[PDB]
């Protein structure tokens, strides 16, 4: 794995940078909220929405498992079929999902990264298509979930307990980026919350961040 080499008062500063609010929650106040993660739940999208996911418990990263193949650069099917692969040999079910007005490209993470928004921040554009790499995935082992609803996000949770998360409100929803994980899968950790900071921005969600820290 690797370390989280930014602050919390970091992560903040940079939000507010970027023309946010934002500020540090400390997780006593949401003592009944934090969710110990459960191995059986999917590895799933910050996306707020409700959804027919059965598998609750599992860590938030956009577009589910292409946060990972997003931050390392990779590109192709094979390496994505890798990625499901690993994520639920290191305790998560590995999942990406679509929804009922967009199908796969009901995934505002992946959809930004395959018509080439992050192109300015010098990503490499996936080199497959939604309906390939949710297939890819599924066939892989892991799970395609199918999101429902319209967004209506009122935060974004940035919560750096390790081990723990939380859950979706369709009724009060919440973009939810577990921050702690792209530290389990050794990713670049400031890369990977720029990224989940910009896909909020981009899908014009609101740019009010709480995080959350022991
Ligand atoms: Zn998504």
């Amino acid at each position: 794995g690797s370390h989280m080499s930014i602050t919390p008062p970091q992560i903040v500063s940079a939000l507010r940078g970027r023309g946010w609010k934002a500020s540090i929650v400390k997780a006593s106040t949401m003592s009944s909220e934090l969710k110990r993660v459960d191995p059986q739940g999917i590895l799933k999208c910050v996306d707020g929405r409700g959804s027919d996911n059965t598998q609750f418990g599992g860590p938030k990263m956009p577009g589910g498992i292409y946060a990972i193949a997003h931050n390392r650069g990779v590109t192709t099917l094979e390496g994505l079929k890798d990625i499901t692969r690993e994520v639920a040999s290191k305790g998560h079910v590995p999942s990406v999902h679509g929804d009922h007005s967009s199908d796969m490209l009901g995934c505002g993470f992946f959809k930004l990264w395959l018509t080439g928004r992050f192109d300015d921040m010098g990503y490499p554009r996936p080199e497959f298509d939604a309906d390939q790499g949710a297939l890819a995935v599924r066939a892989a082992g892991g799970v395609i979930e199918m999101h429902h609803g319209s967004h209506e996000e009122k935060v974004v949770y940035i919560n750096l307990v390790s081990g723990m998360t939380l859950e979706p409100n369709e009724h009060d929803q919440r973009f939810i980026v577990d921050g702690w994980a792209a530290s389990k899968f050794g990713l670049d950790v400031v890369k990977f919350l720029v990224a989940a900071a910009a896909t909020v921005e981009m899908l014009g969600g609101p740019k009010k961040a709480k995080i959350v820290i022991p």
